[PDB]
């Protein structure tokens, strides 16, 4: 589903979401800001500001060369995931995603780590120091989407910062920022910056409109009028999340059994240790049965997608409500009205989906 | 307030509890599971099994000389903080803590990591290995308590792990863990073990009861006939949490202006960006000031101290509620029905006190 034509903007339909560990490149969503720039590879050249003034400038062949490759497996969500719930309760200003602005992709490139240790830049350093990123697109007077993280994740090895060239094992595609973008695991979407043009090492965190004044967690008391940036900050790893992609609202579903579906994951490497499944409207849980593969402690990039077959008895009303758990013990709450924000992001509250069985 | 007195714990009143950032040590909350072991200083031996099989033996003098004193303001909550609250949505098992089950100290000693380098380790270990704790404490039949974390975070400079002996600048009181503690920042409670004897990794848990047996997180409709302590992780990091220590329920204050208090915290070094507020039931919501230096990111030990300085009038009842939000956006769940559990730990639902205004 596409919400928007010009700026692009598309979500895969529920039913395909979570068919597949590992989204197509074809399926994967987009969230473009500005008009997607058309890169010539050739002439192509990423900046890397040193440490003393000067300036790193790499070719893509360069970069695909010079530093090992590293795949990671990661998953992408976007700030607004599941943002038209959050309309229902008060309407919000933003694009009226469902479930599906997320997705998940191997991706390959080199790890922003060696990239910043080969320009001259130190291990760590004292204070918050930040990495900025700069992409190709930009808007008429010719500002840029921009993003930055703290500079102590941007340098770890754990964290697994990537400034890929490859999605699902093949070049990006345009959409999905040709030649390069910095894939941030564990982190909101609005990081890992598309068609990279620059990386500069800040004392300050990126100047972006969308680093600044956008993409934050507000009070649900706040409104358009009272809003101040200041008082939050940007949001970089996410919440647990969870939904459910099968069955969909309204269906009609055959007595005996039913086999709910959906996916679930957590910001910051941490992992999905249990998703809880009520058909009662949340009254009485069962435990789902994750399907995956363990991560590495605190490196579970990726989604886990889950299932549950369950008995339905015929003419019955179901209320399919899913809530999960991560390696940190957080937890999903239990309405949206509480986490309301007036940009509708950060939805998380649990997922509901009524269905009748058929007699 | 004591919860028993054989085995001993105790927990501070509420009216006590958040007056100061630091806990006082005569006050910080009490959780012993065996007997308090009576320790000599000068013949107390700290015991550190090598890699190949050497022993390094240390004694109180020389981990206070051969390793650089660290100090960290850390807070330690039970996994049963606000146990009781649970257990009267459905009876637990467990001692029925209050919201006093947490306190916070500045703690002085040598880093574990320095200590485990010294001894002979490295960096790092291929896969997952863990750090295991043995106390002194011990069971009539001889085994200790014990607790263990993973290796990654034994070694990590940030996590600010310490094997304690200074607790708000004076040696460590004997139910807190004298000569000797282990201090892991951001973790549950139970990890830190007291009146430590033994440090050996092991490329499995601590096989004590309370690791493998105890503190860990289940479904609501896991039972005692059900629960199987494989299908969980143990507790390390904790959620988001936050309670009201000011006014006590059942008050009737003082009309014109309230001063609502209370503390808020969240695990793994996760700082509090915001708490919310209620005093109609949380129905609306308004932005608490936060007291307290902010620490470094990644890196907050220590709870925040909140209050909310409020207009009230003569007559009016208040349901007075608040809610936390962490530098990863993770929130507390609305209710505590769907977080239950058969032990009654994590309990972080929002906090609810009734008061009215006099007439
Ligand atoms: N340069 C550039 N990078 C950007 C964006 C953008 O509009 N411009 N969108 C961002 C945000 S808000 C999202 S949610 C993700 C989405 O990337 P995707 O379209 O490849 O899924 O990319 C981020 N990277
Ligand atoms: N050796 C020893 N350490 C232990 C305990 C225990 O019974 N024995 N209890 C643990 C748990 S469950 C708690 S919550 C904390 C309590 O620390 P405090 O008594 O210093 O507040 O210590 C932990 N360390
Ligand atoms: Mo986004
Ligand atoms: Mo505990």
């Amino acid at each position: 589903r596409v919400n928007s034509q010009k700026p692009f903007n598309a979500e895969p339909p529920a039913e395909l979401l979570a068919e597949r560990f590992l989204t197509p490149n074809e399926l994967f969503f987009t969230q473009n800001h500005l008009p997607v720039p058309a890169v010539e590879p050739s002439s192509y050249r990423l900046r890397v500001d040193g440490p003393g003034g000067g300036t790193l400038s790499l070719s893509l062949a360069e970069l695909r060369s010079r530093f090992p490759k590293h795949e990671v497996t990661a998953t992408l969500q976007c700030a607004g995931n599941r943002r038209s719930e959050m309309s229902r309760v008060r309407p919000v200003k933003g694009l009226p995603w469902d479930i599906g602005a997320i997705s998940t992709a191997r991706w390959g490139g080199a790890r922003l780590r060696d990239v910043l240790l080969h320009a001259g830049f130190p291990e760590e350093l004292q204070g918050e120091w930040h990495v900025c990123f700069e992409g190709l697109d930009a808007d008429p007077g010719g500002a840029p989407y921009g993003a930055s993280i703290p500079y102590g994740r941007a340098l770890s090895p754990a964290a697994d910062v990537l400034l890929a060239y490859e999605m699902n094992g093949t070049e990006l595609p345009r959409d999905h920022g040709f030649p390069v973008r910095v894939v941030v695991p564990g982190v909101v979407g609005a990081r890992s910056v598309k068609w990279l043009r620059r990386v500069a090492v800040s004392p300050d965190e990126s100047p972006s409109h969308w680093q600044q004044n956008d993409y934050k967690g507000f009070s649900p008391c706040v409104d358009w009028d009272t809003v101040d940036y200041r008082t939050a900050p940007a949001i970089q790893e996410l919440p647990v999340q969870s939904a459910v992609t099968q069955p969909r609202p309204g269906a009609a579903v055959p007595p005996g059994e039913l086999t709910v579906k959906g996916y679930a994951w957590s910001g910051g490497g941490r992992e999905v240790v249990r998703v809880d499944v009520s058909l009662d409207g949340g009254r009485t849980w069962k435990v789902a049965r994750l399907m995956g593969d363990k991560a590495p402690p605190g490196r579970a990039w990726a989604w886990a997608l889950w299932e549950l077959t369950v008995p339905v008895e015929a003419g019955t009303e179901l209320e399919i409500v899913c809530k999960a758990v991560d390696s940190s013990y957080n937890v999903q709450p239990d309405s949206v009205a509480p986490i309301w924000n007036l940009r509708g992001v950060l939805s998380t509250a649990w997922h509901r989906v009524r269905v009748s069985v058929q007699d």
